[PDB]
C-alpha cells in the first residue's frame, strides 16, 4: 500500500505464507478451525523471527573474525514495548507480510495489537536504553544490552472508582518467541560469607551462590542486516540448593525473587534489599561474560581497547568494585594496574538531580550482603580522598563532601561519588542538565577532574517513533525528500522549503485529522467513552510526579472550566485534555494527582453547559505501546517540569517528531528544542533556573499568589470545600496543603505565565493554516533529537570507536 | 542395520537431514561450530517431534467426529522416561534417524543419553500409569492421562561416604521439547472459603482461587497413527492475586507452589496439606475439562455412555464428591441422579493392603480447605450407612467398621471407603491381591456388592520393555516368528518349539553376553568401578522398602561372603549382587538399609582373599532409564517381599521378558507367572500367604530362628559387633534391634529356605545350556503380562469400549 513499508514481492509473499502455515502446524499444534486470533498472531511472530536469525549468527561471527572493540551498556532497565512490527519495519518486510496475512484472510493490524509490551522499565530511562539499543545496532557498534529478565515488569495500572489500582503485569503467560534461553552459559553469583586474609591476598568464602540463566533476544538494525543482542539474566537455584525435603525444594524461589518484579519507584529511591541484590547480580554475571569474551581472542593492559562498560545512572555502580575485585583478588593484578584498567574501561550517565532519586546505600547492607565489595570501597575512597587532600591542601569541607562514604544517622555509601571516582568520562543528558552538573551536586568534582566532564543530549528512535507509530507521515515525507532521513533524520531540514507549500500543508494536517479520528475510535472500542475530534488533543503523558507538575495542568483545566462557566454563551476553542501516567504504588501524592484529575472529568464531563467544549481524560495503563497510539494523535504536547528539575525528557522529542506543538518550560531538553526550531516556533513560558534560584534565597510563600490571584483563589476554594468530591468535601486537603505550605516545586509561581500562554495556544490554534505552518516548522528541525546522534558521539567521544552505516552481506 | 527398527528409506533419510539442519540454524539458532551434544538432542528431538503433530491433529479431530465413549484416567503420578527413542521406536523411524545422524556424523545413541527422564512418580503405580497410557494408544482407545506437571520430579540420588544425598531434579532447566503449553485452557480451583444455605441450594464462596493451565504431551500408539493426549496441570496465581506491592507480587509463589515437587513416598501415607492441595487441584481442573469436552457434542443420563474415570489409587479419590458437587449444586440434578450418573462414571484400583500407606484425612484438613466437599462427604456416609442398616439390620460393630468417617483420636476420612462406594468397579492388580482384599480389608464391602470386586493383573509395555531397551533379543525373536508379537505378545508362545533349537540357544545366550558386556563397561565409564562379566548378575532393582525385604538379600550375600571366607579354596559360582533404588526422604530404616548394603560392599570387594568371586554394587540413582540398562543385562531377579505384602510387582514381568531367572516368594502376581511358565521353571521359596497368619496367630519370635541356625547368628553378631563398620561399631544397632525384636516382615523366617533355593540357582548356573533353555521357557510365556491384555481386560470389562489393533490413515 505505502512505500516506506517495502516491496511485496511475489517470491517473498509466496513464502511467507507457506511458513505461517508450516509454524501454525509444526510449532503451534493447531490448523485453521481451531486456530484464534493469538495462534495467528503468534505463527506470524515465528515467521518474522525466521529472517533474524541468519542474519543474528553471522552478525556475532563477524564481530568474532574482526574483533572491535565492543560496548556494554548495563542497565536495571530496557522498556522495549512490542517487538513483531518494529522487527518487520527494519527488515523491510512490513507490506510483504501484509500482503502475505490478507491473502490468507487476515488482518494483520488486529495481530500486532495481541503482541504483550516487554514492559521492563519505568518511563524515560528505560525507554532511553530502548532507543539505544535500536541506535547501536543500525549505527554497526559490535554493542550489547545487558540487564535482568523481570518475570513481572512496570504493574498494569487500572483505574476504580477514579483511583490507580496495580496489577501483575504477567507478560511471559504465554510464551516470548523472541527470547532464546541459554541454559548452557550460566554463571554463578555469590552473596554473603566473609573475607578471608591470606599470604597470597584476600579470599571471599562462604557464600551463598545463585546462578544466572541468561536469554537472549535479537536487536536489528535498521536496513543493514545487523543484528544485535540484548542479553537479560534470569536467577536460579543451584540444585544441592538448601539441599525437611519439600521444604528445601519450596525454598528454592527465595534465590529465584532476584528476577521476579521490577521496582516501580521512579526518579525516588528505595533501599531495599531484594533491590540491592538484583544490581548485584546484573553486575556480577555481566562482568564474567564480558571476561570471558575478552579471553577468547593474561594481558589486562588492552582490556579498555577491547571493552566499553556505560553504566546507566548509579544502578550498576557495583561494575566498578566487582571489576577491581575480578582483576585484584582472582587475577591477582596490582591495585594500581587495576584501577587504571577501571577507570579506564567505565563511564557513567546520570539522569536526575533530584536528592531523593540517588543512591545512597546504609553501609549495614553492604556490609551483610557484600563484605569484600565495602572493602574494596573504602580503599577507593581513601586513595582518592588523597588525590583531593593533595589538590586543594587544607580543605578540610572538600574532603567530607567529596567523600564516597557519607556520615550521620546510620552511614550512607554516596553510589554517583565511586562512579565518578572510577569512571574517565560522566555525561548528563542535555546541556543545561550538564551544566547544572558541574555548577552544582558534582561541582567539587569538576574542579578536581575537569576533563570527565561531558554532555549528551538524549534522543529517540527515528524507526519507532516516527515509521512504526505515524506511516501518515513517514509517507508524505519520504514523497517529497525520499526514504534517506530515516537513519538521517538532519536531512528533515530539506522540509523547511515546503514550509510554504499549498499541498504540504494540506498533507500535513489530513495526516493529523486521520491520526485524531483513529485514536479517537480507539477510545471508544477499547474503554467506552467519546471525544469531539475537531478539539484540541491536549496531551500530557509521563510518569505522575510532583516535579512534572500535572497539578499545573490541573490548574489550567479548572481555569478554563469556570471561564466557560462565568460567560457560557462566549466562543472558546474546544479542547480534549487527556493526562496519563503510572503513580509509583507508595507514592501517597502521585496517588492523589491521578484521583483528581479524574475528579475533574466526572465534573466537566457531566456539565451541560459545557456541551463538547472541553473534555478532560485519564489515559489508563499509559505505557509504550500507547504511546504509540496518542502521540501521533496529538496537536499540543505539556513539558512543564519547574526548570532544573527534568534532566532532559525524551517525550518531549517524541511529540515534536509527529506533528504537535510544545508548551513548556525552559527546562532539560526543552531549551535545545527550541533552540533547533527558533523560539518563535514554541510556546515558552515560566521561570528560568535563575528565577527559580532568586525564588529559593528569598524564600517561597505559596499565600502571595493566592492572595493576588482571584482566578486562583476560587480553584483552591472549590478544592477545600468540596465542589471537586461532594461526598467527600475534604478529600483533596493533602493537595491543598501541600500547595499552601510546602511546594517544593512552585506550582503557583508560573501559574500566571501558564494560563496566558496557554491564550496564545488556543489563538494560533483558530488559524489552521498557521498552526499547521509552525508544525512544519518544528518537524523540520526535529533532526538533532535522533538517537543516532546521541549514540554517534557516545561512540567517538566516550566509547572510541567509528560508528559506519555499511550494509553487512545478506 | 537391524530389522524391527524399520525401513531407511532414502526419501526419508534425506528428508530427517534437512529438518535435523533446519531445527539447528533456526529453532536453536546454533551453527555447526558452536554446537554441542546437547544441541544435537534438541535438534533432533524437534525433527522427531514434527512426524508427530500431523498425527496428533487427526486423532484429535477423528474423535470429536466419531464421538466414542472417552476414557480418563487420573494419576498423580506418570512415570515417563525418556521420550525421544520411544517416539521412534513407535513411528518406526529408528533406523532412518540412526542412518541421518551417521551420515551427519553422529551417533544418535550418544545423542539418546542427553535427554532428562520425565520421573514424574515414584515406583511401581507411577510407571503402571506409563505402560498404561502407551497400551491406551496402541490398542485405540479415546484415552486421555491427567495429572500435575510437577516442576521437580523424584529426587536424584547421590550416595556420599555409603549415606544417600537427595538432590532437586530440576527436569525442565534445557526445556521440555515434547510439550505444549495450552494457557488458552486454563481454568479455576477454588479453595478455603465456606459454605452458604439458600432457597435454590448450596453455594461455596470466598474461596482463593488458583489458575490451573495444561500442558499437553502426545503418546504415539505402535506403528498405528493414533497419538492420544497425557494433559499435566501446572499452578497459577490470578493477577488481582494478593494486589505491599513487591511483597504481594513475590507471594504469587504461594500458590504456584502447588504444582512444585512429587511427595517422595512409597507404600507410605503422609497427611500433609500441601499433598491434599494437589489432589484437589488435578481432580478440580480435570472434571472440568472433561464436563466440557462432554457439553460439546443438559443430558447427564448419557454422561456415563460418554465418559470414564479410572482412579489410579485413592489419590484421585475427590473425584466422587466433585463430581457430585457439579452435578447437585451447579448444574442442579437431584441427588439421587447425580450419584447414580457417579457411581456409573467411576472406577478404583487398589494397589496395596500395608495399612500404613492408606490414605486417612483429618477431618480438620478438608473442613477448613474443601468445606463443601465435607458435608458432601457426610451426606454420602449417611445414605451409604442406611444402605448397610438395611442389609445387615443389627450389625452395629459393621456399620463402624465400613464407615467412611473413622471415630477417634482425630476423626479422619478413609479414601477407600469413599472409592468403594462411588465407583461401579474396584480391582486388584494381580489375582492373589484381589482375592486378599475380599477377604481381609474389604471383605464387608464385598459382601454388600460381591459384584464390584474384579481383578486386572498388571503388565509393561513390550515396546519399552523389549523392542527399545533389548534390541538385540528382540531381533533374534524376529528372525524365528515375525515381528506381530510387538503388539500380540501372546504369539511368544511360538517361541516353545524353539526350546531344543540349538542356533536359538546361542543366540539368546549371545545377547545376554552382550548386554551384560555393554552394561559392564556402563558400570566402569560413568561410575568407575570394575565387575567381572562373566559373573552371575543377581540384582534387586525397586524403591527401597521394609516389606520389599532387601534386607534378606543382605543376609544372603554375607553368607556367601562367610561361606568363601571359611572355605577360601572352594570352588562358587561367581556373582555380582546388584541393589538399588531410592528411599524416601524421612524414612530413617529405608536410610539405614541402602547404608548397610554399602558397608557390605567395603568389606567383600576389597577382601584379596574373595578375588573375583563375589561383588556387592549398589546402583545409584535408579530411575526408569538406568532399568532400562540394567534389565536386559540380567541373569537373576530377585523378588523376595513377604507373602501377601507386594499387591502385584512390575519389575518382574520386565525381567522375565528380558531373559533373566526369577528368585521369589509366591507374592502377587509372581504366583501368575510361574504358573504360565510351569513351577520347575522358576525359583519359589518361603512361606506362602497362609505360613504368615499361621506365624502371626502363634506370634513371630525371631530369637527362635537366631538360636537354631548358627549362619545367621554369626551374622547377626557381626552386625552388632563392628564387623561392618569398624569406626563406628554401634553403627547399625537399629537395624539388629528392629531384626530382633520388631520385624513387621518376617526376614529370617524366611531365610533358610531362601539359601538354599540360591543354591539351586548356582547349580543351574554352572550349566550354560539349561540355564538358557529354562530363560527360553520364561521368555515363551510372559505374554500374559503385557499391558496390551491389561487395557484390554479395562477396556471390555469396566469401561465398556472395545479395542481396535486398525491404523488410522496416515
Ligand atoms: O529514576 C529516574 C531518573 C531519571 N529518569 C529520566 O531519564 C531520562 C533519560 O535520560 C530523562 O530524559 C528524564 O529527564 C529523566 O527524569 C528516569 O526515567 N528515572
Ligand atoms: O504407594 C504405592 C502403592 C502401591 N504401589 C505399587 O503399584 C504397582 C502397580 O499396581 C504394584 O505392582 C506394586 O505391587 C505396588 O506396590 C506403588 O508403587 N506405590
Amino acid at each position: 500500500q505505502i512505500s516506506v513499508r517495502g516491496l511485496a514481492g511475489v517470491e517473498n509473499v509466496t513464502e511467507l505464507k507457506k511458513n505461517f502455515n508450516r509454524h501454525l502446524h509444526f510449532t503451534l499444534v493447531k490448523d485453521r478451525n481451531v486456530a484464534t486470533p493469538r495462534d495467528y498472531y503468534f505463527a506470524l511472530a515465528h515467521t518474522v523471527r525466521d529472517h533474524l536469525v541468519g542474519r543474528w549468527i553471522r552478525t556475532q561471527q563477524h564481530y568474532y573474525e574482526k574483533d572491535p572493540k565492543r560496548i556494554y551498556y548495563l542497565s536495571l532497565e530496557f522498556y522495549m514495548g512490542r517487538t513483531l512490527q518494529n522487527t518487520m519495519v527494519n527488515l523491510a518486510l512490513e507490506n510483504a507480510c501484509d500482503e502475505a496475512t490478507y491473502q490468507l484472510g487476515l488482518d494483520m493490524e488486529e495481530l500486532e495489537e495481541i503482541e504483550e509490551d516487554a514492559g521492563l522499565g519505568n518511563g524515560g530511562l528505560g525507554r532511553l536504553a530502548a532507543c539505544f539499543l535500536d541506535s547501536m545496532a543500525t549505527l554497526g557498534l559490535a554493542a550489547y544490552g545487558y540487564g535482568i529478565r523481570y518475570e513481572f515488569g512496570i504493574f498494569n495500572q487500572k483505574i476504580c472508582g477514579g483511583w490507580q489500582m496495580e496489577e501483575a503485569d504477567d507478560w511471559l503467560r504465554y510464551g516470548n518467541p523472541w527470547e532464546k534461553a541459554r541454559p548452557e552459559f550460566t554463571l554463578p553469583v555469590h552473596f554473603y560469607g566473609r573475607v578471608e586474609h591470606t599470604s597470597q591476598g584476600a579470599k571471599w568464602v562462604d557464600t551463598q551462590v545463585v546462578l544466572a540463566m541468561p536469554y537472549d533476544t535479537p536487536v536489528p538494525g535498521y536496513r543493514n542486516n545487523v543484528v544485535n543482542t540484548m542479553r537479560l539474566w534470569s536467577a536460579k537455584a543451584p540444585n544441592d540448593f538448601n539441599l525437611g525435603y519439600i521444604q528445601a525444594v519450596l525454598d528454592r524461589n527465595l534465590a529465584e525473587n532476584i528476577s521476579r518484579v521490577l521496582y516501580p519507584n521512579d526518579n525516588f529511591f528505595e533501599g531495599k534489599e531484594l533491590r540491592l541484590k538484583q544490581e548485584y547480580f546484573v553486575v556480577a554475571a555481566t562482568l564474567q561474560d564480558i571476561i570471558r569474551r575478552f579471553k577468547s581472542s593474561t594481558n589486562f593492559d588492552a582490556f579498555p581497547d577491547k571493552v566499553a562498560i556505560q553504566l546507566n545512572d548509579t544502578h550498576p555502580s557495583l561494575a566498578i568494585p566487582e571489576l577491581m575485585r575480578v582483576l585484584v583478588d582472582l587475577e591477582r593484578l596490582d591495585w594500581d594496574k587495576a584501577w587504571e584498567v577501571t577507570v579506564k574501561t567505565c563511564a557513567y550517565t546520570n539522569h536526575t538531580v533530584l536528592p531523593e532519586a540517588l543512591e545512597r546505600w546504609p553501609v549495614h547492607l553492604l556490609e551483610t550482603l557484600l563484605p569484600r565489595h565495602l572493602q574494596i570501597i573504602y580503599e577507593i575512597n581513601q586513595r582518592f580522598l588523597n588525590r583531593v587532600a593533595a589538590a586543594f591542601p587544607g580543605d578540610v569541607d572538600r574532603l567530607r563532601r567529596m567523600s564516597l562514604v557519607e556520615e550521620g544517622a546510620v552511614k550512607r555509601i554516596n553510589m554517583a561519588h565511586l562512579c565518578i571516582a572510577g569512571s574517565h568520562a560522566v555525561n548528563g543528558v542535555a546541556r543545561i542538565h550538564s551544566e547544572i552538573l558541574k555548577k552544582t551536586i558534582f561541582k567539587d568534582f569538576y574542579e578536581l577532574e575537569p576533563h570527565k566532564f561531558q554532555n549528551k543530549t538524549n534522543g529517540i528512535t527515528p524507526r519507532r517513533w516516527l515509521v512504526l507509530c505515524n506511516p501518515g507521515l513517514a509517507e508524505i515525507i519520504a514523497e517529497r525528500i525520499g526514504e534517506e532521513y530515516i537513519s538521517d533524520l538532519d536531512q528533515l531540514r530539506k522540509l523547511l522549503s515546503y514550509v510554504d507549500d499549498e499541498a504540504f500543508i494540506r498533507d500535513v494536517a489530513k495526516v493529523k485529522q486521520e491520526n485524531k479520528l483513529k485514536f479517537a475510535a480507539y477510545l471508544e472500542r477499547e474503554y467506552k467513552v467519546h471525544i469531539n475530534p475537531n478539539s484540541l488533543f491536549d496531551v500530557q503523558v509521563k510518569r505522575i510526579h510532583e516535579y512534572k507538575r500535572q497539578l499545573l495542568n490541573c490548574l489550567h483545566v479548572i481555569t478554563l472550566y469556570n471561564r466557560i462557566k462565568k460567560e457560557p454563551n462566549k466562543f472558546v476553542v474546544p479542547r480534549t485534555v487527556m493526562i496519563g501516567g503510572k503513580a509509583a504504588p507508595g507514592y501517597h501524592m502521585a496517588k492523589m494527582i491521578i484521583k483528581l484529575i479524574t475528579a475533574i472529568g466526572d465534573v466537566v464531563n457531566h456539565d451541560p453547559v459545557v456541551g463538547d467544549r472541553l473534555r478532560v481524560i485519564f489515559l489508563e495503563n499509559y505505557r509504550v505501546s500507547l504511546a504509540e497510539k496518542v502521540i501521533p494523535a496529538a496537536d499540543l504536547s505539556e513539558q512543564i517540569s519547574t526548570a532544573g528539575t527534568e534532566a532532559s525528557g525524551t517525550g518531549n522529542m517524541k511529540f515534536m517528531l509527529n506533528g504537535a506543538l510544545t508548551i513548556g518550560t525552559m527546562d532539560g531538553a526543552n531549551v535545545e528544542m527550541a533552540e533547533e526550531a527558533g523560539e518563535e516556533n514554541f510556546f515558552i513560558f515560566g521561570m528560568r533556573v535563575e528565577d527559580v534560584d532568586r525564588l529559593d534565597q528569598r524564600g517561597y510563600n505559596a499565600q502571595e499568589y493566592y492572595d493576588r490571584i482571584p482566578e486562583l483563589r476560587q480553584i483552591i476554594e472549590q478544592l477545600s470545600s468540596g465542589f471537586f468530591s461532594p461526598k467527600q468535601p475534604d478529600l483533596f486537603k493533602d493537595i491543598v496543603n501541600m500547595l499552601m505550605h510546602h511546594d517544593r516545586f512552585k506550582v503557583f509561581a508560573d501559574y500566571e505565565e501558564y494560563v496566558k500562554c496557554q491564550e496564545r495556544v488556543s489563538a494560533l490554534y483558530k488559524n489552521p493554516r498557521e498552526w499547521t505552518r509552525m508544525v512544519i516548522r518544528n518537524i523540520a528541525t526535529s533532526g538533532k533529537f535522533s538517537s543516532d546522534r546521541t549514540i554517534a558521539q557516545y561512540a567517538r567521544e566516550i566509547w572510541g570507536v567509528e560508528p559506519s552505516r555499511q550494509r553487512l552481506p545478506a
